[PDB]
């Protein structure tokens, strides 16, 4: 099955996902030059006071800290989204050093990680159903790079080390991500795709300008995690991101002047 090594990465994926080489796949690189200020762009709102952790999974792939999405509790609006998204899952993508890991790209630079924050579309009624509409999806994402260390990232850090493995997971309550959030809110987004299979053409992207700073210690411990399962042979858990696809015929707008 997929991955991200030699023999099952990116490169491979279309053999058994075809929309690999569609016409709205993400990552993209952000041109900052040719992204259109909207001024008909809406502020995002980002309403996670009540947001409810549940668990963290390492899925072999990533680890996802999973909420409770049964209520309107954890929601983004606004920004260019119409209606209302409830927050299902957030996860990362790093490298195995400083300079690659994020999926997106700003003038072709790589940050060290990138934040995504998965948010499901309420009118289509569960996450599965949301994933086959072209507006089912808003995924936040957040650039991560290395220096100070991001205090409100520390209690995943921390849990880390009893999710090593593939299929391992961990109770992982009253974990706030506001803490994972810069200062600004401002953002680029364009209609894209999932960066893992099954690949489907059903998010809206809305990429944050700010990155948020996080420790070399931090970085680390994501990087102690594996890909295999329990009593298999070690593969470190690094470079687990796609590279920028085509940008095609998409317009990239921003928030900003
Ligand atoms: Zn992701």
């Amino acid at each position: 099955h997929w991955g991200y090594g030699k023999h099952n990465g990116p490169e491979h994926w279309h053999k058994d996902f075809p929309i690999a080489k569609g016409e709205r796949q993400s990552p993209v690189d952000i041109d900052t030059h040719t992204a259109k200020y909207d001024p008909s762009l809406k502020p995002l709102s980002v309403s996670y006071d009540q947001a409810t952790s549940l668990r963290i999974l390492n899925n072999g792939h990533a680890f996802n800290v999973e909420f409770d999405d049964s209520q309107d509790k954890a929601v983004l609006k606004g920004g260019p989204l119409d209606g209302t998204y409830r927050l299902i899952q957030f996860h990362f993508h790093w490298g195995s050093l400083d300079g690659q890991g994020s999926e997106h790209t700003v003038d072709k630079k790589k940050y060290a990680a990138e934040l995504h924050l998965v948010h499901w579309n309420t009118k289509y009624g569960d996450f599965g159903k949301a994933v086959q509409q072209p507006d089912g999806l808003a995924v936040l994402g957040i650039f991560l790079k290395v220096g100070s260390a991001k205090p409100g990232l520390q209690k995943v850090v921390d849990v880390l080390d009893s999710i090593k493995t593939k299929g391992k997971s961990a109770d992982f309550t009253n974990f706030d991500p506001r803490g994972l959030l810069p200062e600004s809110l401002d953002y680029w987004t364009y209609p894209g795709s999932l960066t893992t299979p099954p690949l489907l053409e059903c998010v809206t992207w809305i990429v944050l300008k700010e990155p948020i700073s996080v420790s070399s210690e931090q970085v680390l411990k994501f990087r102690k995690l594996n890909f295999n399962g329990e009593g298999e042979p070690e593969e470190l858990m690094v470079d687990n991101w796609r590279p920028a696809q085509p940008l095609k015929n998409r317009q990239i707008k921003a928030s900003f002047k």
